[PDB]
Formats: C-alpha cells, structure tokens, sequence
DNA sequence: ATGCGGGCGCGCCCGCAT
DNA sequence: ATGCGGGCGCGCCCGCAT
C-alpha cells in the first residue's frame, strides 16, 4: 500500500537526483510517517497539487547535527525534500521558511518540517 | 605516534588471508581498543612477536548487541577476524575451540571477548 | 524458534579543507 | 592550528535459511 504512495510522491520528482537517491528518500519519509496520517496526508495533498492545495508542517526527528542521510549522502533534511520536488539545483542557504511553518529548519526544534510549499527560494 | 611501531610489528605477523587494507583497518582497530590498557596490548604482542611460544593473558574488546565485528564494511566475529589474520589465512566460521585458560573466550558470552589468536585451536 | 546475512543510517571521529 | 564535512561502525530492521 504505501508503494503506490511513494510512486505518486515520486511522479512529481524533479531529477536533481539519483533514481535510487529520490526513491531511498522518499521511502524513508513515508516509513517516518506511517503512525502520522495527518502529516501524510499533508504531504500528498502539497505535492499531488504542487502546492495549490493548503497543507500543514510534515515532520521528522532532528538528527544530533541535523543532517539526514540517503544512500550514503548526507544533507540538511529540508534542503534534500525540496530539491526533490520543487528546486532539482537547489544549494545549501537558498530556503526560508514561510510564517506559517511551525517546525522550520531555522527554527532548531526537536522535529523538522520537511514540506517543500512551507519553505521559499532566495 | 608510538602506534606505528606496534601497528608495523603486528603487520608483520600477517597471514595474508584479507586484503592489505582490512589487516591495517582491523590491527589499528584493536590497537586503538587497547590504549588505555597497556598489560592486555603488552599481551598482544608478546603472543603475537613470538608466535605462541611466549605465554600470555587475554586481550578483550567489548561485546558489541549481536557478537560481530565490522572492519573495512565487512561484518564478522571479532576473535575469527584476527586469528584468521595472524594464525589461519583460510579459517572459516565454526573452526574454532578456546584453550581452558581462556577467561573470556567468545563462547563463554561474557560482556568482553578474548581476541587472542593464541588461545583459540583449530578443529 | 533462532540466528545468519546484509542493507542502511546516526553518531562518532578523523584527517583534510580552510 | 583546528574546525568541519565525509568515511565508517554498531544497532536496527527484516527476510529467509537452518
Ligand atoms: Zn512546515
Ligand atoms: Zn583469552
């Protein structure tokens, strides 16, 4: 059941990565979030619609150093979601939160919001 | 550093039964285990440097949740790792029967494991 | 009913970029 | 000299051989 999730969320991928990066990252988010309906739908909803569609915060754990890895590469977990869906050449320092997001990177919470319509390229 | 010595001396003793990188990988390894236990490396290389013949007592590492070891990517037991490195090039898994002396053989499923290649027989 | 195995990530740490 | 990104290991996870 959750393959036809992780399909759906990778349709709308970009291609700045690695078809076996996106997918390893996209299952990874989608495990993370098999006991939180609310966020899952969340992110189906911002992403299926690109982000015509309101969504609320899409959180996982803060790692020690707020890296997350995916198959063997490490990145800022906000950074590596939005450059899958939204921004495929994205770097490091391009994001800022919107006001609404309650979980944002910037923000050095326990969780970290991970939805890529909750974050702006500068 | 001083561990270059030990470290070379250790190297010498190899078997060539791994690849040059996992021999330096899994000496330097144990080496850096037992930095703050002078007697258990003195024990290591006196067993070792005299292949045997000069008695020793154990040389323990901590017992990781599932009893392997990981060296250079690669998991297994920690006291067939190194007597696979200084004594047998082709020792396989269950090849192994510890001496009676053996305090904290890996068998015995004690918080610490003996990797002393000398207190281990081939079966 | 166990225990391999092997994939994979966070935490630790080294050695390399600055 | 030394802070920091990238290599690596133990623990977790899970399928399957024993
Ligand atoms: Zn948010
Ligand atoms: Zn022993």
């Amino acid at each position: 059941a959750t393959l036809g999730i992780v399909h759906t969320l990778m349709c709308h991928r970009q291609g700045g990565e690695s078809e076996n990066f996106a997918k390893r990252a996209v299952e990874s988010l989608v495990k993370k979030l098999k006991d939180k309906r609310d966020e899952l739908d969340a992110l189906i909803t911002a992403v299926t619609s690109n982000g015509i569609q309101q969504s609320k915060c899409v959180t996982i754990a803060r790692t020690l150093d707020g890296r997350l890895q995916v198959a063997g590469k490490k990145g800022f977990p906000h950074v590596i979601y939005s450059r899958i869906w939204r921004w495929p050449d994205l770097h490091k320092n391009e994001l800022k939160h919107i006001k609404l997001c309650k979980f944002a990177f910037d923000l050095k919470l326990d969780h970290v919001c991970v939805n890529p319509y909750h974050y702006e390229r500068v």
